C-alpha cells in the first residue's frame, strides 16, 4: 500500500495495472499543475483523462460495472493523483469517495442509487454534495441550512446558495441539503447541474483548480423519486453506517501533496551546494535533521491512514461507527503532519522556495485546505476524548 | 514604543507627528496592496509618498539634514508601515536600515558617506546592497562572490550578477560585493543603478512587490572614490562596529505583518456568528485560545525587539558587539512568530481565510520571507550558544 516505501512486489496484478494507470495520469496533471494554477481555471481536461481511464466508476459496485474497489486501494491512487496535482486529487475524491460512501451504506433509495450509477458508469456522469453556506458555516457542525425546500405537486422547489461546490463545472449530478420550509426539518435532494447558476467566485490561495464556486438555485424543481432523504424524528439516513470512513479521501490527498514536497526538497537538497560547503546542503546536520523528520511524519500519518482504511474495508457497520473517531485522528493528524511537512521542504529548499518558477510554493498554498474539509480538529480530539471515556466506562 | 498596547501619551510632541505620518502611509499602502499583489508589479506611488513624507533620510544624520532617527523609533515605524503592506516596509527597510548602519559605524569613508548622504537628502536617493548569489546562497554564510572585479586605471571593472535586489526598480545606489581576480580577497563596491541592467525575475509566493530582480553587470566602471571596502589581511571594515543592530529592521516588519493578520481575525472572530451559536466564535474556547496565543506570542516578540532597539541606542561600539546574538534571537523568535500568528490568524477564520478577496492570505505569504532574511535559525542557535559558553568561561 506504501509501495514507494515497501515495494511493489506484494501488490497483485491488476492493482499494479490499476497504479500503472493513476502514475501516469498524476504524471500529466503534474506537467499541466502550474499554468492552471496561474490562471485559476478549471481542468476540463485532467476530468476527461479521468473519464477515458475509467478511474471515475472504479468506486461503484462489480453488479452495475464498476470496479468495486475497496477503500483502501482507492485511498492509494487519490494519494498519487495528489501528488501530481492536488486540486484535481481533491475535486475527483468526492466523487469517488462519496460513490464509496453510497455503496457501503445504502444512503441512497436503491432505484435512485442505481440510477445515479448508470451515469457513472455509462456517460460518465460526476457527482458531488453541495451544503456548505455562509450562514452555516461546516455543515459538520449541525446549522440547519437557509437554503429552503418547498413541497410542490411532483416534489420540491429548492431555492438557495451554496459555496465551496468543488467539481461544480465539470458535475452533472448534486447533492444539496435544505431546510424544508413548513415542517423545520433539514432534507438531502438529488439536484442536476443543468437545472443551477454556477456563480465564479472560487478565488483562493490554494487548491485554485477545484473550481469550488458558488451555485445559486431559484425554484429550482427536484422530482420525488430524486429526494434522498428528509431527516425527520426517527429515521436513519445510512441503512448500514459506515461511520464516515470514506472521508478518509482527504487525509490521502493532502499526504500526497506533502510527498510531492518532500521529493523536491529532496532532490534540490541532494544536488544543491553553495561555494562554501565540500559536499551538498544534504549532508549539512540541519538540514538532515529537516529532511528526517519529514519522513518521520509522513511515515506515522501514512501508515495510520492505511491501517485504519484496511480495517475499514474489514470491518462491520457495527463496527465502522467504533472507528470513527480514529477515522478523524488521522485527518487531524495527516492533514497538520502535511502543513509541517511542506513548511520544512520550504526551510530546507531556502530562499528559492519562494520562487514560482519551482513547485514548491503551490504545495504550501494547496496543503492549507485541508485544515478546513471535515472533521474539525476541535471535534477530532473532542470524540477522542468521549470514546476514551466511554471505553473506561464500559470496563 | 508598543504604543497600541501601552497608549501614545508616553511619547514626545515629535514623534507623534511622525507616527502619524507613518500611519497615514501604512493606510494608503494598505488599500493599494491588493492590486501590486495581484499584479506583482513594483509600487513606485509609494515610495513617491516615502520621499515626500521625508522618510527616507529620517536615519541620515542631523548633520547632514536628516534627523537623525533612533533604531527604537525607526523599528516603530518599520512595524506600522509593515502592517499597511509588507513588500513596501521590507524594501524601505533596507534603505533607512543601512543609512543607520552606516552612520552608526562609519564603514563607508567620510567622503562617500557625506556624497552618499546628500543624494538622499537633496534628490530622494535611494540606496541597498545588493551581495546574493545563486553560487554561495546567503552572503552571511561567507561564501566569495562569483561576481568579479578587476583593477583598471580609474578604479574597477565589475562584472556579474546578483538576486534578490530588493527596491532594484528605484534605486540610485546599489552597494555589490565582488571577488577582486588577481589578488583573491572581497571587496564592496557602490554602483549606480544606471550602470546596471535589471532583468526582471521577481516572481513570488509573498513580498510580491519588493522589486528583487537580478541585476547584471558587464564591464561596470567603479571609481576608486566610490570603492568602499576591500577586505585585505589586517583591515577593520566599521571604524565603530554595530554589531549589525540595524539588521533588527527585518524582525520589525514581520510583527508587522503579524499585527494585520492578527486584527483581521479578530475582527472576523467579533463579528462572525454562525447559526449554530448564540454568540460570536470568539466567544468559542477554542477560538478565544487561539486569540490568546496570538496575543502572547506577539507580547514577546516585540517586548523583546524594542528592549533590545533601545539597548542598541545606548550602548558603546563595544557593547553592540556583545548584543549581537540577542539582536539573532529576537529575528528567529519574531519571524518563526510571526509565521505561527498568521497561521493561528487563519485557522479561526476558517476556510474563509483562504479567500483572495481578504487580505489575510496575502500576510501568510508575505511572512513566509522572513525565514530567509538574516541571521539564519542554525547560526542564531549557535552562536546564542557560543556566546552561553564563552559567559561561563569569564567566570
Ligand atoms: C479545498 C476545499 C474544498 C471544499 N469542498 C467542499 C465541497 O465540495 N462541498 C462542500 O459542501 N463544502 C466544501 N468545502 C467547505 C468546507 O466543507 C467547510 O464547510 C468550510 O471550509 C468552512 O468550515 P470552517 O470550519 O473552516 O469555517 P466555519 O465553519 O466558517 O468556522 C470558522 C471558525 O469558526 C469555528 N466554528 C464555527 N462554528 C463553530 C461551532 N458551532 N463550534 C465551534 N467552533 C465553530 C471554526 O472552528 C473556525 O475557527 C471545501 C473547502 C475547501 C477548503
Ligand atoms: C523578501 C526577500 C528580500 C531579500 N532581499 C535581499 C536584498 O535586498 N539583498 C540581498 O543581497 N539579498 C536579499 N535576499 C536574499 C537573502 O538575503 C538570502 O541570501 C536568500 O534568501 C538565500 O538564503 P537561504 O539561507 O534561504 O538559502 P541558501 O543560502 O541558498 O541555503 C539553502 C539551504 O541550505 C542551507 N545552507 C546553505 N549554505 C549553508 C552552509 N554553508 N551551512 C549550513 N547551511 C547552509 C540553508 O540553511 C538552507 O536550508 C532577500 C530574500 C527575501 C526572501
Amino acid at each position: 500500500a506504501m509501495y514507494d516505501i515497501y515495494g511493489e512486489a506484494a501488490l497483485p496484478a491488476d492493482v499494479r495495472e490499476r497504479l500503472r494507470i493513476t502514475r501516469d495520469l498524476a504524471q500529466a496533471f503534474h506537467e499541466r499543475a502550474p499554468e492552471h494554477d496561474r490562471a485559476g481555471d478549471f481542468p476540463f481536461e485532467n476530468i476527461e483523462d479521468l473519464k477515458a481511464s475509467g478511474y471515475v466508476r472504479w468506486t461503484v459496485p462489480v453488479e452495475y460495472g464498476g470496479l468495486g474497489l475497496s477503500l483502501e486501494e482507492m485511498l492509494m491512487h487519490q494519494e498519487v493523483l495528489a501528488k501530481g496535482d492536488g486540486s484535481t486529487a481533491l475535486a475527483i475524491g468526492w466523487h469517488v469517495g462519496i460513490l464509496l460512501h453510497l455503496r457501503e451504506t445504502g444512503a441512497f433509495p436503491d432505484e435512485l442509487f442505481r440510477m445515479v450509477c448508470e451515469s457513472v458508469v455509462k456517460e460518465g456522469a460526476l457527482i458531488n454534495s453541495c451544503a456548505t453556506e455562509p450562514a452555516t458555516g461546516s455543515p459538520s457542525r449541525g446549522g440547519k441550512p437557509e437554503t429552503t425546500a418547498v413541497k410542490v405537486p411532483g416534489g420540491y422547489r429548492i431555492t438557495g446558495r451554496k459555496t465551496f461546490s468543488t467539481l461544480s463545472p465539470a458535475l452533472t449530478w448534486i447533492m444539496v441539503t435544505a431546510t424544508v420550509a413548513d415542517e423545520d426539518v433539514v432534507g438531502q435532494f438529488l439536484v442536476r447541474k443543468e437545472d443551477v447558476e454556477i456563480v465564479e467566485t472560487w478565488d483562493t490561495l490554494g487548491m485554485r483548480a477545484t473550481g469550488s464556486h458558488d451555485i445559486v438555485l431559484k425554484d429550482v424543481f427536484v422530482p420525488e423519486e430524486r429526494v434522498i432523504v428528509i431527516q425527520r424524528p426517527g429515521v436513519q439516513a445510512e441503512r448500514r453506517p459506515d461511520g464516515s470512513g470514506w472521508l478518509l479521501h482527504i487525509p490521502a490527498c493532502y499526504l500526497g501533496i506533502a510527498l510531492a514536497a518532500r521529493d523536491f526538497a529532496l532532490e534540490y537538497a541532494a544536488t544543491y551546494r553553495p561555494n562554501t560547503l565540500p559536499h551538498p546542503i544534504a549532508e549539512v546536520p540541519h538540514v538532515e535533521q529537516k529532511l528526517g523528520e519529514m519522513e518521520l511524519k509522513l511515515l506515522a500519518a501514512r501508515t495510520l491512514l492505511y491501517d485504519l482504511a484496511r480495517r475499514f474495508d474489514a470491518a462491520s457497520p457495527e463496527e465502522r461507527v467504533k472507528l470513527q473517531p480514529q477515522f478523524g485522528a488521522v485527518k487531524t493528524l495527516a492533514t497538520n503532519a502535511a502543513n509541517q511537512v511542506v513548511d520544512l521542504a520550504m526551510r530546507v529548499v531556502g530562499g528559492r522556495s519562494l520562487s514560482r518558477a519551482l513547485p514548491l510554493e503551490r504545495y504550501y498554498r494547496d496543503v492549507r485546505a485541508g485544515l478546513h474539509n471535515p472533521p474539525m480538529d476541535d471535534v477530532v480530539y473532542r470524540n477522542l476524548a468521549k470514546a476514551a471515556l466511554a471505553r473506561r466506562a464500559a470496563g
